[PDB]
């Protein structure tokens, strides 16, 4: 039966708001907690009701005081909590903690948000699934020998990290045989100087990948699909900036071998609920690197494209309805379909000029475009707003959706124009660079593209 | 160019809730107004400020106070109010202060409310855009061989009427010739100067949506199907009507464009027919937003809240901001079906049931949509307004899976603390008859188990 009559989001900004419309269009009522901090933060005030939460903790602290959390559910009625992203989503205390004190927890089960928190447990959930991964050793390499055995196996370039470099640092690209031996020599002593040991591992670079995404659900009877995929290459030092979907030059059949990749892992180990798995592609090849076990900021667009409500399909799955109940309404894989492109972007406090330090203070004039395929999910970025330094500095989160990609692309640019800000700064005109360079414009661009133009960065 | 940063809702209840949303998903600002009657009212706490409005008024008169509204609109920078459906929505000296205080008046110009809040000036306008229209004496008759000749030229059955007296107190019906001597005769003493109109006899009730903007554009939304009625109040609204030719779709359709066209109406407007057979008769335009408006959007992909609140600040019908295709490539796929739920018992007369809403739960779900009125938990419900718990709609891609979810939400409400017409509501929708696609204005009032419990 189902049991959910009100939802508790623990969380903040845009992503509760999110969940409170999801909440509302359902019928279920809705409970915010806010900080001292969020005294006056927007979301506080789109729930049915608003409670604050980890008095006496700092900041990011009160929204990770799971027994504070705990306590307000309990005390107020509520069957169940959405975690978002980004806080206790993806803890696993926070989640059993829920099911012993009976409130049902909107996402996987724990055993998938250990193994997928793992680096380890998921490359073996990967591999045991039948799904490439990227060729690595599993310890340190013994000695010169191992690695270059290993590159005659996988091909250059390679990567030698240093066991206790932990990731990014003390690492090194080899793109040539030649150039290995002194590589191997070099790294040792380098990471024995800087870390205390000369241990180091090898892994097979691919470079300049596509960043391929695809979006999953599962129910507790077994059910999976896939609503295709997002493409995430667009991406500042590692960090994601521009989002698209579907991926505008990705083959189609190499669309579909990655996406069926994604639910061949999902289905092996029976993932409940909403989750991501990502891969790095070059050529034909993808590998598999990650999965979320949980929602992304970014799942609006393959809600656009798809037409299915991912939030509100969180929230039935979580009260025992299946992908294609009545209730869900999800079809079958065949007919599920996309339809047109969508873009998002996040417009922040960030000042482009000023290394993108968050700018902090009073919005003292805001005004927005928005429309048609223009989706508004607001932060904090309203008129006699007070932003702080301690969260996410994001004013409003920018999802365009048009026919054809050029045409998305379009209202994106024209829509980031159309925003006017008085009183702090904002990252707009490195948002404005990004998607009106002929290389984004062109559909044709992997993860190097940001950190390999330049232009990009004058203002 | 574009102007509106905020708006004022001059509404409560489901509307005002509504529109609230459309404002926020585009960045703009709301403000509600409550009678103190509706303190406790759920559409007060939906907006982004919200302030009592007609303090020391009745009820319904708290929400016609123009310059209460004015003034709070005024005093908070407001520049636009949408009016909703049901209070100042049509009341031309509401719109006319908007304009005096250079407020934006979300909905058409005044002279389209004067010319189509007058039946005789919406006659005329009707007329003279070639849209065909119910026959009737332009005047009182001249004696028998006239209404004799009335029919001969229209045909039976035809209606006579009192001219002191109004539609109803002072109507009957006559369907041969034999009744004309006598009815005519009778009408004469009984309404002691008398008119005649054709009688169009168990109608389809067909409406078209429509759409234009300041550049003199103007598109259909295609219709929905109003015939299922209770006493000719409205009870189930589909889209688009199950059983209605394309060729003749296709007319009524042109002919709401052309008539709105012809008076260059700007906004969000409907026009009403009565379709007989292969033939169809303008009736009235309604010159704001229905209650059934969400079914159309379902089936179009069209929001029309927010079409109308970018219209009214100036966007073009087919600019990127509105969004809305050329009238060619407007589509509509599958079907909805839209139903409300209130405390009217009908075992009690349809008597408005008020009290403290105990116990309350709904389904929910994928093609779904709940416009919440003062349908929850802990609500307190009274005697003063719409008693409206909740505005159900629901989609598919065909009439019979629409009407089953329709049919399976209504079952799923749990309510503890008051009455509802859900009982009459699922009769409705569950009948055969219904369900077949084919009915006109006469289904409910012809068809008697829908009233047994």
């Amino acid at each position: 039966t189902r049991r959910i009559r009100k939802v508790l989001v623990a969380n903040r900004g845009e992503i509760a708001i999110r969940v409170f419309r999801a909440c509302t269009e359902l019928g279920i009522r809705t409970v915010a907690i806010y900080s001292k901090e969020d005294v006056g933060s927007y979301h506080r005030y789109k729930a049915d009701e608003a409670y604050l939460v980890g008095e006496g903790k700092k900041p990011i602290e009160a929204y990770l005081d799971i027994e504070g959390i705990i306590e307000i559910a309990k005390a107020h009625d509520v069957d169940a909590i959405h975690p978002g992203y980004g806080f206790l989503s993806e803890n696993i205390q926070f989640a059993k903690r829920c099911r012993e004190e009976g409130i049902i927890f909107i996402g996987p089960n724990e055993n998938h948000l250990d193994m997928f928190g793992d680096k380890v447990k998921a490359r073996h959930a990967a591999v045991n699934a039948g799904i490439p991964v990227i060729p690595g050793s599993d310890g340190p390499v013994d000695g010169l020998e191992d690695v270059v055995a290993f590159a005659e196996a996988h091909g250059y370039p390679i990567i030698i990290k240093a066991a206790l470099g932990g990731g990014g640092r003390g690492m090194r690209i080899v793109r040539s045989k030649s150039e290995v031996k002194e590589a191997f020599e070099r790294a040792k002593s380098e990471a024995k100087a800087a870390f205390g040991s000369d241990e180091v591992y090898v892994e097979k670079l691919i470079e300049n990948p596509k960043h391929i995404e695809v979006q999953i659900l599962g129910d507790y009877e077994g059910n999976i699909v896939h609503l295709y995929e997002r493409d995430c290459s667009v991406q500042r030092r590692h960090q994601k900036v521009v989002e698209v979907a579907p991926s505008v030059s990705l083959s189609d059949e190499l669309r579909q071998r990655i996406c069926e990749a994604a639910v061949q892992l999902m289905r092996s180990v029976g993932y409940v609920n909403a989750g991501t798995v990502e891969f790095l592609v070059s050529g034909d090849e993808f590998y598999f690197i990650e999965v979320n076990p949980r929602i992304q900021v970014e799942h609006t667009i393959t809600e656009m494209i798809t037409g299915i409500d991912i939030v509100q399909s969180q929230i039935l799955i979580a009260d025992g309805c299946s992908l294609h109940s009545h209730e869900v309404g999800i079809p079958k894989q065949e007919d599920i379909r996309i339809n047109g492109y969508a873009i998002q972007s996040r417009v922040t406090t960030e000042d482009p000029l000023n290394n993108f330090m968050p700018d902090t203070g009073k919005i003292m004039a805001y005004r927005s475009g928005g429309g048609f395929g223009v989706r508004l999910d607001a932060g904090n970025g309203f008129q006699g707003a007070v932003i702080t330094p301690y969260y996410d500095s994001l004013l409003v989160k920018l999802s365009t959706w048009a026919l054809t990609f050029e045409q998305a692309a379009r209202k994106m640019l024209r829509n980031l124009r159309e925003f006017r800000i008085r009183g702090i700064k904002t990252n707009i005109p490195f948002l404005e660079n990004v998607v009106q360079h002929p290389k984004f414009l062109s559909g044709e661009y992997d993860t190097s593209f940001i950190d390999t133009t330049p232009e990009l960065f004058v203002f």
